[PDB]
């Protein structure tokens, strides 16, 4: 239900995603998430979304339905933030528009750096993506004492391989270790190498991109949906459940935190009703054996970019 943290704290297994979220529709979406039960909330700046995202947590404050440390709220710094001295004001801007005085966990939304300016991907003549010359454990000094400042209660980091993990890990005055690296994974990307490393070492996987991110604005020929896959519909039909409410399943009991998107106020609904059963052995063997290394979200753009996670096996 809750995971324990590297920093005593109680993280929920589930929580709900705002990328892709309608700044129109996910004030309303979070409101009704919580209402349902949800305590947890996936946020970043690049969504575009928090403020409407935080007007949905003040009134549930207001409204006495939750109290703030019954909540979860999860937040992700942009590339364009990775100098010592704009990693504060990014968390301090980000924790105004959820309308928040703390952060729980604060993640490094990727590790690769970019130019600062107002553009969230920067860009030369040449049409490529500029860098910024930054490296990771200078940004994670200056998340370290965010921490320090009581502006968030942990810091995390997403999308690194075990060896951009590593490199936080043997950083000499190392006074905070990440609690979570989050990262993609579903049928298709299964992650075990990555979550059998991580887990070694303490840090909390929570796997996004659940369901196959099926709104992700590309779409390729002839792209493969797992909500739809007749394999994974069939494990569904007989816990009589359905695909999304297996797909879900799957990580948690991988003992993986889930963060499923959804702005519709009934599959928030059905999102949550993943509690009251059992996937088997051979489901979820079967569902691993599934794995096609197919991956959402890539980074295309920083693929050059010295820092690009995704060169190395795991
Ligand atoms: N850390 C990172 O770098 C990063 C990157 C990508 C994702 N993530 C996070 O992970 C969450 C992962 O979600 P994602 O955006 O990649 O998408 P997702 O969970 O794979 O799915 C979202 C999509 O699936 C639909 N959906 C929701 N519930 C469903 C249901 N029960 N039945 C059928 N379809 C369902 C949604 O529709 P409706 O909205 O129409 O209901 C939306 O189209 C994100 O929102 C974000 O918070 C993080």
């Amino acid at each position: 239900s809750r995971l324990l943290l590297n920093n005593g704290a109680k993280m929920p297994i589930l929580g709900l995603g705002t990328w892709k979220s309608p700044p129109g529709q996910v004030t309303e979406a979070v409101k009704v998430a919580i209402d349902v039960g949800y305590r947890h909330i996936d946020c970043a700046h690049v969504y575009q979304n928090e403020n409407e995202v935080g007007v949905a947590i003040q009134e549930k404050l207001r409204e006495q339905v939750v109290k703030r440390e019954e909540l979860f709220i999860v937040s992700k710094l942009w590339c364009t933030y990775h100098e010592k001295g704009l990693v504060k004001g990014a968390c301090q801007k980000t924790l105004s528009d959820l309308k928040l005085d703390y952060l729980d966990l604060y993640l490094i939304h990727w590790p690769t750096g970019f130019k600062p300016g107002k553009e969230f991907f920067p860009l030369d003549e040449s049409g490529n993506v500029v860098p910024s010359d930054t490296n990771i454990l200078d940004t994670w000094a200056a998340m370290e004492e965010l921490v320090d400042e009581g502006l968030v209660k942990a810091i995390g980091i997403s999308n690194f391989n075990h060896l951009q993990v590593e490199m936080i890990l043997n950083k000499p005055g190392l006074k905070y270790k990440p609690a979570v690296n989050q990262i993609e994974c579903h049928p298709y990307l299964t992650q075990e190498k990555l979550i059998q490393y991580c887990q070694s070492k303490g840090i909390v996987v929570t796997a996004y991109s659940p369901l196959g991110s099926p709104d992700r604005p590309y779409a390729k020929p002839e792209d493969p949906s797992l909500l739809e896959d007749p394999r994974i519909k069939a494990i569904a039909a007989k816990h009589n459940k359905t695909t999304a409410q297996v797909l879900i399943r799957f990580p948690m009991q991988r003992n993986l935190v889930v963060i499923p998107k959804s702005v519709t106020p009934e599959r928030i609904a059905e999102n949550f009703k993943v509690f009251d059963f059992e996937l088997s052995s051979q489901d979820m063997t079967t569902l691993l054996s599934y794995n096609r290394n197919w991956r959402v979200a890539a980074l295309l753009s920083c693929t050059s970019h010295k820092d690009y996670p995704f060169h190395e096996e795991f």
